[PDB]
């Protein structure tokens, strides 16, 4: 039921992000996780444990804090010849970096042959420019193939 | 020395942004062309005839009309595991699609051992969209590679 929402109304949502979700499917059911911070992916689910519409969420291992990184309520796809980049906007803001925006997941899914899914890798982040910052990361599977 | 502007006051840059236009600085001398448009790209370079600092144009063969799909200016510039993105904003306006607003291009560059820099093709244009449409292209290179 709860699903992404691309940018649009209902209606004027671009036909290609539509057929990249649909595409996606079967990935809807798992969960992605990597290790201080803990990093909690799902696609078009709820990765977090607040109901707050989190598709990607910073759990902080000392008092299991969780920051909410993305929210599958402002999602973006599109593909190239080996890869999908899927991105979650509408995080929680920043107290003091990047004017204190919300935050951001881009996540980078390349082509593996393999695996449906797997090598889920937090890359980096990005919380020293004005704007446009955000949390970079990875993962295999081999619906990014073509 | 005119170059890719990023997002900041100058000096006040993201370092990580920074740190990319350095590695790339042996393609600033190359000009990339695509094999009804043409296209055009140049990194932190004009890449245009009418010096209107584009990075990216878009050339209709049939008349010449030369379309600014980015801006140097308007720089971005990240990196993952073995692929760079390059983003010019600033492009030209659309008359009617995207709600108006100004073209872009996002170039992804993937490691490539074998050339310094080559394969430079369009992928597509998304203009189905009520806002962030963009164009996008890739291209091989040895530098994005770890
Ligand atoms: O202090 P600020 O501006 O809230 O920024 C916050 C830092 O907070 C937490 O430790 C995490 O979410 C980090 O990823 C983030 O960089
Ligand atoms: O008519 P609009 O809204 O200006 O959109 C314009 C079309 O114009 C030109 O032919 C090119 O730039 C196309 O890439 C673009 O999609
Ligand atoms: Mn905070
Ligand atoms: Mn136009």
């Amino acid at each position: 039921e709860k699903t992404c929402d691309l940018v649009g109304e209902k209606g004027k949502e671009s036909e290609k992000e539509l057929a990249l979700l649909k595409r996606l499917t079967p990935l809807f059911q798992k969960s992605f996780e990597s290790t201080m911070y803990s990093y909690v992916f799902r696609v078009c689910r709820e990765a977090g444990q607040h109901s707050s519409g989190a598709g990607l969420v910073q759990i902080q291992k000392s008092n299991g804090k969780e920051t909410v990184v993305g929210r599958f309520n402002e999602t973006q796809i599109f593909q190239g010849s080996n890869w999908i980049m899927l991105i979650y906007k509408g995080g929680d803001e920043y107290d003091n970096h990047c004017g204190r925006e919300q935050r951001r997941a881009v996540v980078m899914i390349s082509c593996n042959r393999h695996t449906l899914a797997d090598n889920f890798n937090p890359v980096s982040e990005e919380r020293g420019k004005v704007q446009d910052c955000f949390y970079l990361f990875e993962m295999d599977s081999s619906l990014a193939c073509s």
